[PDB]
């Protein structure tokens, strides 16, 4: 039994990567350690994907052991699944197009230095393990937390350094790109936020470098996977009789009339092929039509044509703000933007831990049935309001906000930030200033790129980069980003954030006008 | 965004129905409010039922939000699923015969006036929402709680008015019929109980009227669903060679010999058709035989013939009562009636909340396997005993009863009322008087109707109305009814209840004789 | 309703078996009682096994009612599932070869005498019920707990008699054989342990005798089940072209080269038959090859040939011991034996209840994916360490050990006993002496038998008897056995245990050398 260690300094802290001695049956496993906070990360990738499949089964697990802090207790906890998401987000888009083999990443914290948060350490481990595994993965990736103290950027600030920080942000990217950003801020500017992202992305390059060396020394041979064929002949004679007819069908304004022409196009086209050949699995055929359709829309947006509902790239849907909606609640509000709506409440009684945010996403919000996601959205919406909350001494009452997503087709989470803002004011909570959220999208093709404001549910495919921003008129309180494409520069981000600031301000304008 | 409100007085309270502004994606949604207690009720009905299906997927969800009462907590709770049942029961039989599309009703309490119970308010909402939806539904329905104070009926008594009430009953019906009744009473008479049912049914008509007007103004177009064809030709030549042979097979007394003749009939008949045609899906064929069989029995009972086990409409199965069955329990009993049996226990130690009733229904009670319903049955059996419990000052001990349904083929819940009665006496609990329960059935055809005492498990199909009654010799402590047919008048109910009183008394006679 | 009782003295205690009055719908049900501790045990066996099936669905359920002890609470609990295992283990191998009908045994405690443990009483019940049922079952079985006080064996010692006992062991067997043993001991000798097993097996014969009489008087007619045909013609011409080639393929040492020759053999053989006949369900064909293969190995081991990995019957895989592996834990260790590994931890802070053992078995330990068995293994490993723990007054600190099975291919549980030993020493816990565990196997054919040390994961089929032993250099702290074959005498056990003592000592030698 012989371990392979690789050590390096990651600004102020020493990071060690040990592999080859533990869990040798996993596809690859790494014990990442950073100044006494150790997370053992493992990875298993099934060798053969089910027949056809049609869906990449990627699942990350983050477990925190209480013995890791020298304590005896007396799931998974929501916080644990939040960090699992923090790891899943950046690595998920790096798996090649077509890879549908099951992959499970398990991260479990084995030792904890109360000053060094296990999260980025676990992210580092998942990147190392995945890279060493040889599973088709276009990594590695780095991970960094950026703080803001004395108006200067800080690299991986300790838990108490954060007490004097005005920013808590996490960025993860490869060598040439930022993939995901998750943050909470005390009303900073897009420019300051952008600087944290770029700073972090650069500072973490040290990590991607070491992982690379370790892969040279201990890495396994890259799988000889192979994408698995695409019937580019079938979906060639599908586009042959639908492509053009559809690009025209998308020019007719009457919404319900557009579906008709499309449905005709999809009906005629399928029947015509089932007559040429046959036994062609309509399902797959319809699956191809849906694709040239999503591309017809992608081509129209890039060309400057109206979005699917008629809006232009910067248009926000119709707002509607109502306060004091429920009789016996300390504070209620009904914020609705287009087709996504949120009923929000505030209750008081004898910061966070003093501030509680709960999110509910019933199935009827999307006109469906099902059991009665609301976990990651809740944390985002909470970060979006944190900046505005009173100093506890200014308001000695624990406050709890609850959001009911009654409608959804845009971004329930951003909508619940606005409702929370309103409800708290309706409850008499002395919040620093109203706060609002907006969900954006960025579609790109070569150099032609377009920023979208208030993305629809069915505009998700245009989100080569979809991001959320929340704050008041004076600054950004929360910023979340997820990039799945390359290119997209810091300059392009500046543009994107600016258009998002506009949308925010527009929404605040309507909000401030509601609560006179 | 424009809401449609409809307001009306519901005796002492003002009821408001708001629709069209929230959750516009649900098939229909209503915010029902009654003197500050608001429940937002929603409804979603899938447009297309699975292929064939053979089973109506109706599911109701009742959620109570703690913020609704201005409080911060610190599922679903059993009480929440009890009320979900309270809503499901009356609306479930109103969906046309053959409708198998999925339907989900979600009711969530958004504001609570401690004096106005959210339950009837949620029932009202589910009726409004369902009606407005346009889903094939023969409603609406009303809902009312009836109390008994100063020997007079009370409409929707407040929580503290109930402290001076001797009756807590809930009735729900359409315009021409009562569909379900759930109650708890302090030993009243069938006549007084009947008066509460009828009174409530009339008083709630105001509700069905307003819902109707709202449907005129805001209702959606009725679905163009259509029942979906019945092969009345296949199950015509199935009855052609089985109908008569079966009506005779049901005249032979030897139980095990009767099955034989039937099984022969079912075997020969299926084989004969598979020889005429073929590829006829035996399963469906057997599914048709089971139907003319259940009808042969239905025709025999209406004609005055003996039930399937030999009994006459008023006969109760053989009883058997045993006390002090378990060595170390404060109180035990083994009550068995026919083929349904209950092992019941009582434990004491330092009213309800002081009185706890738990129910267990293992799978071997029906000769089956499975995980180890016992929730709605438990509440019923508890109401059945409540009336008899001592005044707490007369007996300063919290008491807990547990019922184990060791056998089942009639009504485990009524059996557990009898066992609880016995066990408590065996434990020395100064109960006012012994109490017993009986599960009845009412089968009707035009004007010819028959009341059945102590219904069997496989007599459930004869229950056009099946109901339960429990009490002592002096009165009724619990009454539960579920009607799925029209006609059945108050006069017919009087008859039914009377035959049930007889059965009760008969059981009490045997019980009182056990515990000398 | 008429019950059939059968009473008899079981040394110091009176055992009563009542059947025929409760749960008459279960295939059979018995109320077993022993000096006031009563457990009602039931059994249901589906009459027809699914089509083909290929897997015996046996499931035991043990429930403990709090009213059984005259108390009001205020799952199943892990302890409850431990006892369910205690019942499942001995009865599971008694179901004839080929029986795949579902069988569920439910045991629920109805009365508890704090002195007489419900467990053996429930075991007795499951044996009685199963026997009476008539389900194909080669029982009955008995059950006995054996204590060790004043250097003499004790039959079913009471809970406080155990306070002065140096042994807590449970044995269950038929008339001619011991099937399962589960124990915890204060460092006794194999000889003393063996004496408890044999003593218990003899003492419990009184039980198997009475159950037999009761079956004569009340038992049901034995099912006319019938094994269900084996295509001994197909797997005759599979062995015809694979048997010999495989027995040779298993002589080549190169591991990866052996698989190759085998895979060729399996490939060629299947293709050749699919050419003779066809539509032969390869799956079933491969299912037959796997069988003559497992038999080729079984024949080689009995003949004295090397095991599949090259080892001889007494060889233990390569060890590796590491201490102080994690930075902030009070005590850590990395014990690895061959391909099974355990990361173990110890945390201190303000015997058992004062001693906590938790076990984790992630799916990557076997190179697989899945949800994140670890319950029965944890209890065993804990018993394995109990003997060594300080007298609480010698060490006033509650200690908690956690084991992470990072690798598995032998016996994670025995490995976690060794790690726990180490970790506790690393934490400074004054344990009496180091302790280790070994998992053995015994393969038998007529009179030729072979004992295997440190069984592999894929050697499980050679375990006609597989057992585990744990202890220090001075004695045995835990002993678990599971026999699925007949013959195997006490003399043969003596041999087996002795070879296991050797393995233990060998492991302790390496361990004591690690922690200098």
């Amino acid at each position: 039994l012989n371990p392979i260690v690789r050590k390096f300094q990651y600004g102020q802290h020493t990071v060690t990567l040990e592999t080859g001695m533990m869990a040798r049956q996993a596809t690859a496993a790494v014990m990442v350690s950073m100044d006494d906070t150790a997370v053992f990360v493992t990875v298993v990738g099934q060798k053969k994907a089910k027949p056809g499949q049609d869906f990449f089964p990627l699942t990350v697990n983050y477990q925190e052991r209480t013995y890791a802090a020298g304590r005896i207790p007396g799931r998974p906890s929501e916080g644990e699944t939040l960090i699992a998401r923090l790891i899943d987000r950046p690595i998920r888009p790096l798996f090649p197009e077509g890879f549908v083999n099951e992959v499970q990443v398990i991260a479990t914290v084995v030792s904890v230095n109360p000053q060094v948060n296990p999260d980025i350490v676990a992210m580092i481990g998942a990147s190392a393990a995945l890279s060493l595994s040889g599973i088709p993965f276009n990594g590695p990736i780095g991970a960094a937390r950026v703080g803001y103290i004395n108006d200067q950027y800080v690299l991986n600030p300790t838990q108490d350094e954060l007490k004097e920080s005005k920013l808590d942000l996490v960025v993860a990217g490869t060598e040439a790109a930022v993939l995901m950003v998750e943050s909470e801020a005390q009303l900073l500017s897009e420019d300051q936020m952008l600087g944290a992202v770029v700073f972090g992305h650069e500072q973490q390059q040290v990590v991607i470098q070491n992982i690379n060396e370790l892969v040279k020394e201990a890495g396994k041979p890259r799988w000889d996977w192979q994408p698995e064929p695409v019937n580019e002949a079938l979906n060639a004679r599908v586009a042959a009789l639908a492509e053009a007819r559809l690009s025209d069908a998308y020019r007719i304004t009457d919404k319900q009339e557009r579906y008709a022409q499309v449905d005709v196009i999809k009906s005629e086209t399928i029947a015509t092929l089932l007559a040429e050949d046959e036994t062609l699995d309509e399902n797959e055929l319809g699956e191809i039509l849906h694709a040239i359709e999503k591309n017809v829309v992608r081509s129209r947006v890039l060309a400057g044509e109206p979005r699917i509902d008629g809006r232009e790239k910067d248009m926000i849907r119709g707002l509607d703000v109502r306060t004091g909606v429920l009789p016996r609640t300390h504070g209620s509000a009904l914020f609705t933007r287009g087709e996504t709506q949120a009923l929000v409440t505030a209750t008081l009684g004898t910061r966070t831990d003093t501030f509680l945010f709960h999110y509910n996403f019933p199935p009827y919000s999307v006109g469906e049935t099902g059991m009665v996601r609301e976990i990651g959205h809740g944390r985002l919406a909470k970060r979006g309001v944190l900046a505005v909350m009173p100093d506890m001494d200014k308001f000695p009452y624990t406050v709890r906000v609850v959001s009911e997503i009654t409608e959804s087709n845009g971004s329930s989470s951003m909508a619940s930030v606005c409702g929370a803002s309103l409800a708290l004011m309706d409850a008499g909570v002395p919040i620093k200033a109203a706060v609002a959220g907006i969900a954006m999208g960025l579609v790109k093709e070569g150099d032609n790129y377009v920023v979208l404001s208030d993305i629809l549910g069915d505009e998700d495919h245009l989100g080569d980069m979809d991001f959320k921003v929340a704050g008041s008129r004076d600054g950004i309180s929360a910023l979340q980003m997820d990039i799945k494409i390359e290119g997209i520069t810091k300059e392009i981000m500046q543009v994107a954030l600016n258009q998002a600031k506009g949308a925010r301000l527009h929404i605040l304008g309507v909000m401030e006008q509601a609560i006179n």
